[PDB]
């Protein structure tokens, strides 16, 4: 607000002024707070104890004080005090001259609102650097130099402008305040245009006339004001045809206005029109709040004397706010659009998904929402927010966001309590699970809302803030069905693979990044960024916890027969049998199998990502070292049919029956229609039969009455010959391996080669012409 110094009041600045000249450095910082006095700055003091910070400048190297003379009870005996009278009102001019009139050589554009200071100053900024024009921006996120390097009270505004104009500056774009405003933090600031965002039941009047006193304010050559607000339109209507630039999107008579705008598969299209033209834009920008500030860019830009296609060439280019319906650029391959928003809110929720339907209509696709509600917060949005996503979303998946300390699957089952009777959501507490799941199903012209953490880049479970980047993630599910294969090891890895970057072991896999991308890598998959390296990095944090959730999305995308061979001995020579008899039914390339030792937390998921849409029939061996290692690898593999070869006390963690409850737990990862393959003649069978419930059991053995046995056994230096009875009938096995152990192997491959669907011709003959 600028005030105007009477004579008086300007001698007297000049007096202040003619001293400090006198005293200091030329580059001497005026400086309001004590704490942040450096050696060489001026205190200015203008308070009920002024010494506390008095001495602090003082301590720190101040050069003078400035104090004021009404009321002060504070005053240093004997140093460069300076008394000012009306100190608290002549600063910002004290300020203005200090620096060199730093806005007197800026083109000064301030803007204010609710919705739009922070994009439009930084778009303008942005803009006008491209335009030739080098602008600075202050505000939320700074005071950032035209090349974007980041370097509040009236001193340190006009200190800012100075060092903007020193480092090449030539135009500022400011965030104003209403308050700011009326407290005088713009004091003495010229001020070329002020740009109007918005400005509901309430004294909306205080707002627009505090604003209005601002326009009788000296060098404005514009004023932008949204045409749209019903305030707007009457602060328009009161100043003088100069002045004014209005910008409209609805079509309320303006100088400025958006027309014919359509939404895309991609973004919008619309033509801006302007007093001298019209251009069509089309820009990757969502919503209508985005294109209303594109026209209050535009109205400044134009009122500043540029040119239409220059405004509109340069408006089309930019790029959506980070976490604001922002569109998710897939990884760029040589050979569904996904959008992230910060919406949290109900009424967030609302209008992003309202913002994205004509996207989706565009595109002929669904709009699917995939949100979740945080734990420990407002309760009450989480019914609302399951309303507003079935009722505005053609799919809806309730997820996990930030559960932190609460159970993930009460505030889902809380969300959809809110879902009208007759509509349905998914539900898939893992988020990660949930955006590969969700946009490995959807339909190229679907429009996939990830909704909740826009810019957030973690997931806060049980108080740890795990890194989680939606934006990430929806990259790797995007990339993912198009790369050849996944691998972790940089000596094996080749063109067009995947490659995880695993931390453990004796050399961290971070540090072979440079000989992935080498290798023809296309992309990696890493726990943390690394400079200078062009491969493009997947950031998801812990890399064994991402891939295992990769290779259980990946497993859940099939619908197959799923062996899971676990057990103290034989998995690998069982698992061998079970895959020759999956060969024989199948064919070659209809089947996938564990391939060598790949059989704990790594080769398992990595297993699983070799599945593809040829294959029938799958055997998967799962290898246990510490407690709790088969349910999280039989969950991942979601097996059809689970086979416990045989239970055999290593004590890390030690008697047989407590190995029989472990390797057990396969057979609690089945379906209810899930059949258990288990030896049937051990003392120990009972644990297994319990956990197997109701399902159907298939018990092998060497006694009759199992459900796969073996009868007249006889046993030769290079292999067994024996009758195997089975429910689907007997037959004559002439096994090619020696030993009793194998011939339990084979009957555990004959059991689960019934069970996932082969027939018994089918399971003879392959074990009959098995080789080692």
């Amino acid at each position: 607000p600028t005030n105007r110094l009477n004579a008086v009041q300007r001698q007297h600045l000049d007096q202040a002024l003619a001293w400090l000249r006198g005293c200091v450095a030329p580059t001497a910082d005026l400086r309001l707070d004590s704490r942040e006095i450096e050696p060489g700055d001026v205190f200015v003091a203008c308070p009920s104890d002024g010494r506390q910070f008095m001495d602090q400048a003082l301590a720190r190297g101040a050069s003078a004080i400035l104090y004021e003379t009404e009321g002060a009870s504070v005053a240093p005996v004997g140093a460069q005090a300076l008394p000012v009278a009306q100190l608290r009102t002549l600063l910002g001019a004290l300020a203005d001259e200090w620096y060199g009139r730093p806005s007197q050589d800026l083109s000064v554009v301030a803007i204010t609102g609710t919705n739009g200071k922070t994009s439009c100053t930084q778009w303008l900024a942005q803009v006008l650097t491209r335009m030739g024009k080098p602008c600075g921006s202050i505000g939320t996120l700074g005071a950032l130099l035209p090349d974007g390097q980041s370097l509040p009270d009236v001193l340190t505004m006009h200190r800012t402008l100075a060092r903007m104009r020193a480092a090449g500056a030539r135009a500022v774009a400011l965030e104003a305040s209403s308050i700011g405003i009326e407290q005088g933090r713009l004091d003495h600031i010229r001020i070329a245009v002020a740009g109007f965002t918005n400005l509901y039941h309430g004294t909306m009047q205080r707002y627009e006339q505090a604003k209005a006193a601002l326009f009788q304010w000296p060098d404005l050559q514009a004023a932008v004001v949204n045409a749209d607000d019903p305030a707007g339109e009457r602060l328009l209507a009161s100043l003088p045809a100069a002045l004014k630039t209005g910008y409209s999107l609805q079509g309320a008579p303006a100088d400025v206005h958006a027309r014919d705008l359509q939404a895309t598969a991609h973004g919008q299209v619309f033509t801006l029109a302007l007093p001298d033209g019209e251009a069509q834009i089309v820009t990757r920008l969502l919503g209508q709040h985005n294109i209303s500030n594109l026209l209050l860019v535009a109205g400044a830009l134009s009122k500043l004397g540029w040119p239409l296609p220059q405004i509109a060439r340069e408006l089309a280019a930019i790029s959506p706010v980070d976490g604001r319906l922002q569109a998710v650029t897939p990884v760029p391959l040589q050979h569904a659009l996904v959008v992230v928003d910060y919406a949290h809110t109900p009424d967030a929720l609302a209008r992003a998904l309202t913002a994205l339907r004509p996207v989706a209509q565009a595109r002929g696709g669904r709009l699917v929402c995939v949100f979740g509600c945080g734990g420990e917060r407002d309760p009450g949005k989480r019914p609302e927010m399951g309303r507003i996503a079935v009722e505005r979303a053609d799919r809806v998946v309730v997820t996990s966001d930030n559960p932190r300390s609460e159970s993930p699957q009460d505030i889902i089952d809380q969300i959809l309590a809110g879902i009208p009777a007759g509509m349905r959501a998914a539900v898939q507490p893992d988020r990660a699970l949930a955006i590969m799941q969700t946009l490995w199903s959807a339909a190229p012209d679907d429009v996939i809302l990830l909704a909740g953490k826009g810019h957030e880049t973690y997931q806060d479970i049980g108080g740890r803030k795990l890194p989680f980047d939606d934006r990430q993630w929806a990259r790797l599910a995007l990339l993912l069905p198009h790369a050849g294969a996944v691998s972790t090891d940089t000596r094996r890895i080749g063109r067009g693979e995947l490659f995880v970057a695993l931390s453990g072991e004796n050399f961290d896999g971070h540090d072979y990044l440079p000989q992935a991308q080498s290798a023809g890598a296309c992309a990696a998959v890493v726990a943390h960024p690394v400079a200078d390296v062009a491969l493009p990095q997947l950031v998801l944090g812990d890399t064994l916890a991402a891939l295992g959730r990769m290779g259980t999305a990946w497993r859940s995308s099939f619908t197959l027969p799923v062996v899971a061979v676990t057990g103290s001995n034989g998995k690998t020579t069982t698992k061998e049998m079970i895959s020759a008899i999956l060969a024989q039914w199948q064919g070659d390339d209809g089947r996938l199998a564990t391939a060598g030792n790949f059989n704990n937390e790594i080769g398992v998921p990595l297993t699983l990502l070799r599945l593809r849409a040829r294959h029938r029939a799958a055997v998967f061996e799962l290898g246990m070292n510490h407690p709790g290692e088969i349910e999280r690898l039989a969950a991942m593999a979601a097996p059809t049919v689970a086979l416990v070869t045989n239970a055999q006390r290593h004590q890390e963690f030690h008697t047989v029956e407590a190995v029989a409850h472990e390797n057990g737990a396969v057979i609690g990862a089945l379906p209810e229609d899930g059949v258990a393959v288990y030896p049937g003649d051990e003392p120990y069978a009972a644990i297994w039969d319990k956990l197997a419930g109701a399902r159907r059991v298939l018990r092998f053995g060497l006694q009759p009455g199992l459900d796969v046995y073996a009868e007249r056994v006889v046993t030769q230096a290079h292999g067994t010959q024996c009758g195997v009875v089975t429910p689907a009938g007997s037959a004559g096995l002439d096994l090619p391996v020696p030993g009793l152990h194998n011939l339990r192997n084979a009957l555990a491959a004959i059991a689960c080669g019934l069970a996932a669907g082969a027939p018994l011709h089918t399971c003879i003959a392959a074990l009959a012409g098995f080789q080692a």
